[PDB]
């Protein structure tokens, strides 16, 4: 139909504006702490200490394949990355200030791409 072509290029924008919110999400962890999943090999008791493990590459794949619906789930997992390290790193370690940084900095950034979400609909 007419409408779910309609919907579909409404998606695809959705996707187009989170894309550039990744890209300037990315670029405030410098150090690339965030950018891969935590590795089983190297943290192997991970997954009993944190149940919804996320990292950038995980989401960019999940964009790509345009699998956020709405911003809502797209802050859902930036929100994982930040908080499964603040639990995971005590608080004098390069980790937890790296997310501390991260979380404060993308503030900004999340902030407006909402009201662009809610403008463009």
């Amino acid at each position: 139909s007419m409408e779910q072509v309609a919907m579909e290029l409404r998606l695809t924008e959705l996707t187009r504006l989170l894309r550039s919110v990744l890209d300037q999400l990315q670029d405030k962890d410098p150090a690339r702490i965030f950018a891969q999943p935590v590795s089983l090999k190297e943290v192997p008791d991970y997954l009993d200490h944190i149940k919804h493990p996320m990292d950038f590459a995980t989401m960019r794949k999940r964009l790509e394949a345009q699998g956020y619906k709405n911003l809502h789930e797209f802050e859902e997992d930036f929100d994982l990355i930040i908080d499964n390290c603040m639990k995971y790193n005590a608080r004098d370690t390069v980790f937890y200030r790296a997310a501390v940084r991260l979380r404060d900095q993308g503030g900004v950034v999340l902030r407006q791409a909402r009201r662009e979400v809610d403008s463009i609909g």
